[PDB]
């Protein structure tokens, strides 16, 4: 395999638009896979890292972690994947061998986390160069490029008939929200639910709640424009905290004769995380933190809330063991068990990638799919 | 029932003062009430919390006590499942069997009588206690610091009539709570690695539960090293003192378990330690159970990263036991030697020495002191 010259959206520094550049992509080393990215989407954390607020965000970097494509080539020792395979790259890998992969209670494979956090392949180097400069990887995926290189354990092999301009969304938001409901919460039929934040993650939670047979699904958002789509996904009603003088947890307790069976925070706001917990019913209430708060911020409550029977938990990528689960999720979409198309609110070409960031900031999008 | 009973009780006349052995009057039970002759009672931390005046819900004068065992003296109108002579433990968490909570297998927090109970009253909104012309309040629905108490009929567990009441009184709170925290709330699997913060009666019962469930490691944590010997006797595989280390206790535990424990239990009531107990749990699957009851208004905190990376924060009340059905089963486990009770009794006193039990509790020298009425 040879060096590939191709287009990528490079973030040279924080707080600036992405630069469409000509880059070089090195061939895959041992146990690496080079992927032709066919479609990618833009998510909140891409923007967060780009802003410079991320304490562990480093530049220059090729962002992007919601993608789908085709294996261009594989490195030495790779036998399970081959050129032509249809794939989704994974920011949570599955080595299948570490104590985390071997434990049915978690999906947090630890094999490559240190190098990945530093924007590096497992051997401690990057495959990206541009204008004489090394360009860092992001979240083990770097999908904002015509070609990326990932660890061989960061790859889900999927249905070759899957529409890649849709299933790229199973790389993050949809899988996370859906899994929060069905894996982390494991909510029972008839459950009363509250979902805080009605972006793609929140909608996917609602979707999961409906699949699980929830009786009541209350969407909560400060942006009432989000309500229509939430109802389409199955929210039985929607409320705006701004419309009430009382704290949102008191409103929810009032509405539900004690609080919800399950709540989901899909914002990353620590005050709302507390509200979501306190909005849960005494005795059996469970709150799942899905939102990723800014570093240093703390969640708080009175321990009485736990002693009186509420449970606080969280989720990472919906708890899915990624390599085994993502193909199954693609199969659920193909069989119309779950929705994917309904999350796509905008479509752009690669050169227009910055407009996807603009759409996010405005609050006008769920997911924008960028066609490479 | 029958008539008014004139007996002795330990009255708390006022916050911040010792208990006074007074001559009191105990009214006969009304409909769906049960009058119990208390044979043995013990003193628990929350009795002192209320006595101190620090409890915003504490009201005086009051007859305290909620760990007790006795014999039914008489029953009110409409009571059929209990009769004079039945061997019983009074329950601060009742089980009406009919409310939303009783009907839900995930909880034991019966709500049937909680409002009146919170006010120190029977379900009809009145007290059965008087002393020197004054109304004396009930406490935790139990008021065990009396020769005779009256409780709601849903606040009674009928137990093995061969059970020694100077031992099984302890199943009315501490032992049951700790044991249940392990086997009910955590439901730990065989082979689990556990940490127990606080090595009083509650912590010891957690250790007992972890051993019953087949934990591979049980790490006891206490700033009082005098607690270590009994903790090991109960099944602690090792014991550590936070004061012996320069770094936070959660870092210490992560180091000794290669990532953190599978299950942690806070058995103190300290919000800083509660955070530490959560953070000492293993990434991905760790579970921390809050058992300690913190002072009012105090808050627990952590970074949400701790939950997003797979730790779970829970709590428990009376070990999650649906009380009326479970406490007799817990007595049976004691009688069959599946669980320990006798080993929790470190001191024994007479009723007129009840204040010494409080002294022993605050000096750190006791686990449980049983007071013989
Ligand atoms: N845990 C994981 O594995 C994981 C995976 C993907 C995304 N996330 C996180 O999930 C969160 C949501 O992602 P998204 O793509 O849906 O974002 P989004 O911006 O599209 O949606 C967030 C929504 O929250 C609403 N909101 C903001 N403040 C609110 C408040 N005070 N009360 C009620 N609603 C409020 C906004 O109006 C918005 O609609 C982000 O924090 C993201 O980082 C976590
Ligand atoms: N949740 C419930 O239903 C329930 C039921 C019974 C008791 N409790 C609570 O459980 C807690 C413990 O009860 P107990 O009877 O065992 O009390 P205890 O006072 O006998 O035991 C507490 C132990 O914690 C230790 N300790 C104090 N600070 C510490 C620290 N910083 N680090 C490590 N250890 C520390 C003390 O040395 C003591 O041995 C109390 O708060 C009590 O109210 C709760
Ligand atoms: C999965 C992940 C990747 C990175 C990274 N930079 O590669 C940083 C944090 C996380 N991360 C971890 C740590 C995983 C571990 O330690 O094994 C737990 C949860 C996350 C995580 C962080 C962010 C998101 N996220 C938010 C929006 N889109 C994806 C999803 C998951
Ligand atoms: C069970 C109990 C009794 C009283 C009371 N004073 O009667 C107050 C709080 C609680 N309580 C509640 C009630 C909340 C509710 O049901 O809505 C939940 C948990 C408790 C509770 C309070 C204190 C203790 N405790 C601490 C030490 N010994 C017993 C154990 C449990
Ligand atoms: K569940
Ligand atoms: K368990
Ligand atoms: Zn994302
Ligand atoms: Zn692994
Ligand atoms: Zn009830
Ligand atoms: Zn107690």
């Amino acid at each position: 395999n040879e060096v590939i010259k191709c287009k990528a959206a490079v973030a040279w520094e924080a707080g600036k638009p992405l630069s469409i550049e000509e880059i070089e992509v090195a061939p895959p080393k041992a146990h690496e896979v080079r992927i032709k990215i066919i479609a990618t989407a833009v998510c909140h954390t891409d923007a967060y890292t780009l802003s410079g607020a991320d304490p562990e965000g480093c530049f220059p970097v090729i962002l992007g972690h919601e993608g789908a494509g085709i294996v261009e080539s594989v490195g030495e020792g790779v036998t399970k994947l081959k050129a032509g395979d249809t794939v989704i790259p994974l920011y949570i890998p599955q080595c299948g061998e570490c104590k985390f992969c071997l434990n049915p209670k978690t999906n947090l494979c630890q094999k490559i986390r240190v190098t990945q956090g530093k924007g590096l392949m497992p051997d401690g180097t990057s495959r990206f160069t541009c204008k004489g400069k090394t360009i860092l990887h992001y979240m083990g995926t770097s999908t904002f490029s015509e070609y990326t290189v990932v660890a061989d354990i960061s790859v889900a092999k999927i249905d070759p008939l899957a529409p890649l301009d849709k299933v790229c969304l199973l790389g993050c938001g949809i899988s996370t929200g859906y899994g929060a409901a069905v894996n982390t919460a494991k909510l029972e039929p008839g459950s009363v639910c509250a979902v805080f934040g009605l972006g793609g993650v929140g909608l996917a939670v609602i979707m999961g709640c409906k699949v699980a047979g929830a009786s009541r699904i209350i969407g909560v958002d400060i942006n009432k424009d989000k309500f229509a789509r939430a109802k389409e996904f199955g929210a039985t009603e929607c409320i705006n905290p701004q419309d009430f003088s009382k704290p949102i947890q008191e409103v929810l307790i009032e509405m539900t004769d004690g609080g919800v069976d399950y709540s989901f925070e899909c914002i990353g706001n620590v005050k709302v995380m507390r509200a979501a917990l306190e909005a849960c019913h005494k005795g059996w209430g469970v709150s799942v933190v899905v939102g990723v708060a800014a570093s240093g911020e703390e969640i708080a409550t009175r321990p009485f809330q736990l002693v009186t029977g509420r449970t606080w938990k969280g989720t990472a990528f919906g708890g899915w063991k990624s390599v085994e689960s993502v193909p199954k999720l693609v199969s659920e979409y193909m069989s119309k068990k779950i929705k994917v198309d309904e999350f796509v609110t905008h479509n752009l070409s690669f050169d227009e990638i910055n407009k996807a960031f603009e759409l996010m900031h405005s609050g006008k999008s769920i997911r924008t799919v960028v066609k490479i």
